[PDB]
């Protein structure tokens, strides 16, 4: 049987937004506006680069607080509004146009992460799963009911770059099933549980420096929640190690935190306050990315052992 065709707005900037507008210019679905953010230091957003290609109008306020820059969206005459990474706030009289509101695809399992930086938080936590939400727009910060959810296991070797692929391709998905479900007048939306909501703050290079006061399971998240940015380092001789690469080994001897108990080729094992990081692969400042064999054969004094970092 039949399915139904949406005259649809859609807002995003970023590629993750732009794999899902080209989802939606794939489907039967009628795009009659994309909204992005202004060009920035001057290039145009992957969104504005997909939208032109296909020549559809794209429009670039500032604000969308302004009365009248809202008769952009009430001009467009849309079904609906489809929000994904836009990075501008909807303020309440835009949200209150289209027929059937506006809706947003979220990069974690709502409640759980809600803001800036879900899929990096949810490695970094260690999470077994996260996915994507489809999420009826409202008020508050992702606090909106819950149209759709799917899952995603996180493999031990995920970082954000790689869960950031697989998520990309999962919320195009569970986007254009919600559509149809909101076309049909089938939806059923689910209220958030806030006891159950917890918020995602954005990486800095602050926070990426290993810090041998947490677990060694911890610190091995971190070097996977935070590649490609900021990337997990340390200091030695006053030079900042980039580390990429590491394993959790079981606690030995009682040992302070941050220090040496081997280094080798096998890599370069750091006491922590549980267990042991053993730390496989490095960027030192200017230089490729390498093995701890490869490192320790120029610098072996960085690293000697029952030295403390
Ligand atoms: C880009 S507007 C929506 C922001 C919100 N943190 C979300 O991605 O669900």
């Amino acid at each position: 049987a039949m399915s139904d065709s949406l005259r649809i707005i859609f807002a995003g900037t970023p590629d993750f937004a732009a794999r899902h507008l080209g989802a939606l210019l794939s489907s039967q679905h009628k795009i009659v506006g994309v909204f992005t953010q202004p060009d920035r230091p001057l290039t145009p957003s992957p969104v504005k680069i997909l939208a032109e290609h296909h020549g559809i109008p794209v429009f670039q306020p500032k604000s969308l607080r302004p009365e009248e820059n809202q008769h952009l969206v009430a001009d467009l005459n849309a079904d609906i509004m489809v929000v994904v990474a836009y990075g501008l706030i909807l303020p309440a009289a835009v949200l209150a146009m289209p027929r059937l509101g506006c809706i947003n695809v979220h990069g974690s399992l709502l409640p759980r992460w809600r803001g800036a930086a879900p899929i990096q938080r949810s490695v970094w936590a260690g999470d077994e799963k996260t996915g994507i939400t489809i999420m009826q727009m409202d008020i508050g910060l992702d606090t909106g009911a819950m149209l759709h959810k799917i899952e995603c296991a996180i493999q031990p070797e995920d970082t954000s770059a790689t869960l950031y692929d697989k998520l990309a391709q999962l919320g195009p998905q569970g986007l254009l099933i919600t559509l149809q479900q909101l076309a049909a007048g089938t939806a059923l939306a689910e209220v958030q549980n806030e006891t159950q909501a917890t918020y995602a703050e954005k990486l800095s290079k602050e926070e990426a420096k290993l810090d041998w006061t947490l677990s060694a399971t911890q610190l091995e998240r971190c070097i996977r929640a935070f590649n490609p940015w900021p990337v997990s380092y340390f200091i030695v001789d006053e030079q900042p190690i980039k580390v990429w690469q590491a394993q959790v080994l079981p606690a030995g001897e009682d040992a302070e935190p941050g220090t040496i108990i081997h280094a080798d080729k096998h890599g370069i094992q750091v006491a922590t306050a549980d267990g042991v990081l053993n730390i496989t692969q490095l960027q030192p400042a200017g230089k490729k990315a390498m093995s701890a064999a490869d490192l320790l054969n120029s610098r072996r004094e960085w690293f000697i052992p029952g030295s403390q970092l």
